[PDB]
DNA sequence: GGAGGCCAAGATCTCAATTTCGTACAAGAAATCCTTTG
DNA sequence: CCCTTCGGGAGGTGCATCCCGGTCTCGCTTGGCCTCC
C-alpha cells in the first residue's frame, strides 16, 4: 500500500465554472467564495470528485465492456453503487461501525469503490478543491441576451409563413404586454419590500402575504401569454467562473492504496483527459482544464515527499512520466478478477 | 460517438466587437474583460455560439428545402427551438429527469438540437470563448461625430425649399438652446454623482431619487422639442473593439459527436464562411473573421489525440482537410433520418 | 429643389428620424422591414435606427509601416 | 389479477444584497577587440 | 584656420440618443391509474 499525492496545478483553457445552491442567490451566480463577496472563489472539490468518479466508472465500464447482447452489465443496483454508492436494493457488506479495515475483500474485488468510497465505506481517493493562485482569476462570464431571430436577420422571415408571421407578430405583442405588466408589477414588490425594513410584526406579516399573492399575479399573467409563456428576448444572467487561463492549485491524495487502485484513478484520470471538463454551462465550452499533477509519495516510516512521476493532462495529450506510473497503470490493466457486479 | 475538439485561431479582417449587458456600463462601451476591469477582453463564446446556432439552423433550413414561395416547412416553434432552443408552444417534450437516453430519439432524429441542445437536454456543441494573443489587440473603435448634412455641404442646400430652410433654422435653433439646458441639468447632476460617494448612503437614497428627477427633467426637457427629439450633432462614443488582424485562440468541443451531428456542424461552419461576421457594429462591416481550427478526436482511454483534419475559412475559400471531416459532413448530407418538426 | 422633405434627407443620409417616431421592436414593424427596404434601397443598404444596415463599410488599415505621418 | 412505472397531490415560509498586481536595475574579463599605427 | 543669428506666435465651437427584457427545477412519499407480464 502507498499513499499517492497528486499535487498540482489546472490551467483553466476555458473558463470554470460551478452552479452552488448556497453561493447562487437572487443577485446572480457567484462561485463559493467561503466568505463575503469580496474573497477568493475555489472551484469544489466535490465537482471534481464527482467528474473524476464518473470517470473511474466509465473505464471500469469500458474495462468490463457489454454483454452478448450488447447491454452493460450493471444493473440499477450496480450502477448507482459504482455511480454514486446508493445502495438502492438495501443489499450491501454492513461493515462493522468500529472496525476502520473492513472491506479488504470489497477493496480488492471493486477497486472503483475502494478508491471512491460507497455509503459506510471510507473513500480511499481524497479530491481537493482547486484554489486560485492569483487575487483576480475569476469573473463574470457568459451572460449576453437572447435576441429574436427574426429581429436580428430580416432575411429569416422569408423563410416564415405569413400565419407564421402573424404568429409572430402576435408574440412580440404578447411579449411587450407582459413584460410592461410584470415590470409594474415587480415595482409594487419592490416598494413592498422597500416597506418591508421599517415595519414592526404584524405589519411585516400583512406585507409579506402580499409579496407571495403578487408573485402569483406574475404567474398567472405570464400564463396568459398565448404563445409564450416566457419571454424570448431576456438578458441572460452572467455566470461567475475563473479565467481562461487560471493557475488553480489543486491537491489530490490517494490513500494506502494498492497498485492497483491507483492505477484505476490513472486509467480514470486519462480517461477524463479524453473530455477534460469540470463544472457546467457546457454550451459555452467551460471547464476545458490541463493540469500537471506532481505525484508523490511518503518515505516508508521518513515524513519526506519523494516524487513517483507526473501526470501532465493538456489538449495534445496526456504525459505521464515516471516507472512506478506506469506499473500501477498496467496492474490496474491486469488482475481481471476485479468483481464489480457485487 | 467521437469526441471532436476544435482547436484553432480566429484571425480578426475588420474590428471584433460585442455589446454585453454585463460589461458595459454608463462609463462607456467595453469589451467583456476576462476576470476585471484591468484584464483581457474576450469576445464571448455566446456570441460565436449563438452566430454557429443561427448559421447551422439556416444550413438545416436549406437541407429540409424551402417551398415554391420561398417558405421552409418548418412553423415559427420549430425555428425558435432550433435556432434559440427556446419553445413558444410549450409543447416540446421536457425529458424529465432520471430518463435514461434522455432525448437519445430526438437526438437521433433532430442533430441540430444534438449539437446546440435545448431546455432539459444537454448541447453536445461547447463554444468557448476567444480569448486574445498578445498585450494589445483591442482599441476604441468606431467613435467620430454625427453631423449636419447641410452644415458640412452646402451644395445638398440647393435640394431643399425655403420653407423646409426655415425647418432646417428652427432644428439647429432648437438643439442649441435645448443642448444648453441639458449641459446645465447636466452639470448639477454630474455634481451630485460627485457628491454620490460621500459615506451617508441613508442620503444616497435621496440622492439616487434626485438623479432620477433629473433624468426625468432632461427628457421633458428632449420631449420640448418640436423640430428634433434627439440632437442631431452629436459625438458618437466609441466602442471597445478586437483590432484588426488580432489573433483569438478558439476551442470548441463536441462531445459524443455522432457523424451526422458532425457533418451538420462542419456545414453549419461551412455557411457560416459565407458571412463570418462575428459580434455588433457591422454598420461599419465589424465581425468580420478568418478563423482555422484544427479537429482533434481523443479516443478514450488513449493517451494521445489524433488529428482528423483541418477547417480553414478565409475570404477566398473554405478549406477542410483530412478524409474525416469530408466523410462527416457527406454523411451528414447523405442522412434522410432526420425530422425536425415536432 | 429636391421634392423630398428635410426630414427625409435626414433618414436618408444620417438616419435621424427628426419627425420623431423610429421604434425598433415595434410588433407591427417586424414585417414592415421587408417592404421599407424593397422600396426604399438607400435606407435598407444604409440601415437607420431600429433598421439594420445592408451595408458594412470596414476600417482602411495600411498594408504597409511608416505609411502615416504629421 | 397482480405487479411494475408515471403522474398528481400533499401545510405554509424562508432573507443576505457585493467596486480595477509591479516602475527602472546592471562588474571584471578572451576578449575578437583589433587594430590601430602603417 | 575661421565660426553656427535673432523671435513670432501656439483658436475660436458644436454636441454627447432612443429600448428591450431578466426562465423553467429540484432534490419526498404515497396511491390512483395504465398498461405489462
Amino acid at each position: 500500500m502507498r499513499t499517492l499525492n497528486f499535487n498540482g496545478k489546472i490551467s483553466t483553457l476555458e473558463p470554470l465554472t460551478v452552479t452552488v445552491k448556497n453561493a447562487v442567490s437572487t443577485s446572480g451566480h457567484r462561485l463559493p467564495r467561503n466568505g463575503g463577496f469580496n474573497a477568493a472563489p475555489y472551484f469544489p472539490g466535490t465537482s471534481i470528485r464527482g467528474t473524476l468518479r464518473h470517470a473511474a466508472h466509465k473505464v471500469i465500464v469500458d474495462r468490463v465492456g457489454l454483454n452478448a447482447d450488447g447491454k452493460s452489465p450493471f444493473d440499477l443496483a450496480e450502477h448507482f453503487m459504482l455511480a454514486q454508492g446508493v445502495d438502492i436494493n438495501g443489499e450491501a457488506e454492513t461493515f462493522a461501525p468500529g472496525e476502520i479495515n473492513a472491506g479488504a475483500e470489497l477493496r480488492s474485488k471493486n477497486p472503483l469503490i475502494s478508491l471512491f468510497g460507497r455509503w459506510g465505506l471510507s473513500g480511499k481517493v481524497g479530491i481537493g478543491n482547486a484554489i486560485p493562485d492569483g487575487d483576480n482569476q475569476w469573473g463574470m462570464f457568459g451572460g449576453g441576451a437572447r435576441s429574436i431571430m427574426f429581429q436580428r436577420d430580416e432575411s429569416l422571415m422569408e423563410f416564415l409563413e405569413t400565419d407564421q408571421v402573424d404568429r409572430l407578430e402576435r408574440l412580440l405583442e404578447e411579449q411587450a404586454e407582459a413584460s410592461v405588466d410584470i415590470s409594474q408589477i415587480k415595482t409594487e414588490q419592490d416598494a413592498l419590500k422597500k416597506a418591508m425594513k421599517s415595519a414592526d410584526k404584524d405589519t411585516k406579516a400583512e406585507l409579506q402575504i402580499k409579496v407571495r399573492e403578487l408573485d402569483e399575479k406574475i404567474q398567472a399573467r405570464k400564463d396568459q401569454k398565448q404563445e409564450s409563456r416566457e419571454s424570448i428576448r431576456r438578458p441572460i444572467d452572467p455566470y461567475e467562473a475563473f479565467i481562461t487561463g487560471a493557475e488553480l492549485s489543486h491537491r489530490m491524495s490517494i490513500k494506502n492504496a494498492t497498485d492497483e487502485e491507483a492505477g484505476l484513478f490513472i486509467s480514470a484520470l486519462i480517461r477524463f483527459a479524453a473530455e477534460p471538463r469540470f463544472g457546467g454551462h457546457a454550451n459555452h465550452n467551460c471547464g476545458l482544464v490541463e493540469a500537471h499533477w506532481t505525484v508523490t509519495t511518503w518515505k516508508p516510516g521518513e515524513l519526506v515527499p519523494v516524487t513517483l512521476g507526473e501526470i501532465v493532462i493538456t489538449p495534445n495529450g496526456v504525459e505521464i512520466t515516471g516507472d512506478e506510473l506506469f506499473a500501477m497503470v498496467k496492474a490496474f490493466n491486469e488482475n481481471q478478477s476485479f468483481d464489480f457486479t457485487a
